[PDB]
């Protein structure tokens, strides 16, 4: 039956969260963790967002019917990988896809790993390591029109941003949330331009500064408006669309800047706190509209673990600034 009218759940047959929505082959593709009632103990690292495998899901219209390809990767079948599948990405070039996805190493150290299939559906075959030099957690692989993928990737407090400022990892009894120094510039996310084969990084990875209006960095004590998790990048006439999630106030924001790093002024809210503690979303242009790709822990009645994707329609002023959508209201 046909789904995604009023932001109701896409699929309730399987949990699923941190939708990463695209445009392939004419229809839309979306990578979402698949949440398990794991029943893993409960923590600010996150030990209970157990995931282990990824399902691809696809709709030929919004909204539409919604298509579950099945298992597309197994975290039994990832040879480096321990424990946690979080939130995913894809990209496609050459007739070739690509699903980006953060895991922990052996050593219990967030990585970013690649997998390739000749379709956007999957199954998707991992490479045997991760991503040489890339570290925390969700990725957003980013296309731009001048033919260049970008990586933007991590977060803070469970996902151990803040644990790599060295270029090596500070270790398990390193901060378990940010640089603890609320004056200083909050941790920005991570870019790193793509190798040609979609398997490495052609540079190395930079921070992401971003300001206010008045060009200040935003500080680590501004919880509303300093980077947690969940980036995703967009263009819309021109400009450059740094949205993520600030985690523990529970907003999606964005800023706006004239190049793929940066820096990003910040702007605004795209969306208000949703039930469930976790906010992630995805941005994407099909058939001339915009959309937002989002959750909630509404299906599961108010478990932070047990999420469902939504989607709704998302404005953009010719001015470039977003209409801010509070997410039960109409
Ligand atoms: O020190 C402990 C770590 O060993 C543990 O890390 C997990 C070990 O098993 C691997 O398969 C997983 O990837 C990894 O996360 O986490 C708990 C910590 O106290
Ligand atoms: O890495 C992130 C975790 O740090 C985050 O943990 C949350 C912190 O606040 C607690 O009240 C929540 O229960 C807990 O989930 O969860 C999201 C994860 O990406
Ligand atoms: O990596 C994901 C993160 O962004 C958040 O949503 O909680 C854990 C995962 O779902
Ligand atoms: O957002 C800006 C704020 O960070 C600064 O302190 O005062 C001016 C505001 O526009
Ligand atoms: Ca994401
Ligand atoms: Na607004």
């Amino acid at each position: 039956v046909p789904r995604g009218s009023h932001m109701e759940p896409l699929v309730t047959h399987i949990y699923t969260a941190d939708p990463s929505a695209h445009v392939f082959d004419g229809k839309v593709y979306i990578y979402p963790s698949h949440d398990i009632d794991a029943g893993t103990p409960e923590n600010d690292m996150g030990d209970h967002f157990d995931m282990r495998d990824y399902h691809v899901l696809s709709m030929n219209s919004i909204p539409g019917e919604v298509t579950d390809h099945g298992v597309a990767l197994d975290i039994k079948d990832i040879p480096w990988a321990g424990r946690q599948l979080w939130a995913p990405d894809a990209a496609s070039k050459d007739g070739k896809y690509y699903l980006y996805f953060p895991a922990k190493d052996k050593e219990d150290i967030f990585r970013i790993g690649v997998a390739v299939s000749d379709s956007p559906a999957g199954p998707f075959k991992p490479e045997s390591e991760p991503i040489k030099g890339s570290y925390s957690i969700d990725p957003a692989v980013f296309k731009d029109d001048d033919g260049k993928y970008y990586m933007y990737f991590g977060g803070i407090w469970g996902g151990q941003l803040q644990r790599w400022t060295t270029g090596e990892y500070a270790g398990h009894d390193a901060s378990k949330t940010d640089l603890e120094q609320d004056d200083a510039p909050a941790i920005g996310p991570r870019i790193a331009l793509m190798s040609d084969d979609m398997l490495s990084f052609a540079e190395p990875v930079k921070e992401i500064s971003i300001v206010d209006e008045q060009g200040n960095p935003i500080l680590g004590g501004d919880h509303d408006r300093r980077f947690f998790e969940a980036a995703w990048m967009h263009k819309y006439n021109g400009t450059y669309y740094l949205s993520y999630s600030t985690g523990d106030t529970h907003y999606i924001v964005y800023a706006t800047g004239d190049n793929p790093y940066g820096p990003f002024t910040y702007r605004g809210v795209i969306l208000n706190p949703v039930i469930g503690w976790t906010n992630h979303h995805s941005i994407v242009e099909f058939n001339g509209k915009w959309y937002l790709f989002y959750h909630d822990s509404s299906l599961s009645g108010g478990k932070t673990h047990l999420r469902c994707i939504k989607v709704t329609e998302l404005t953009h002023n010719a001015d470039g600034t977003i209409e801010t959508i509070s997410p039960y209201i109409e």
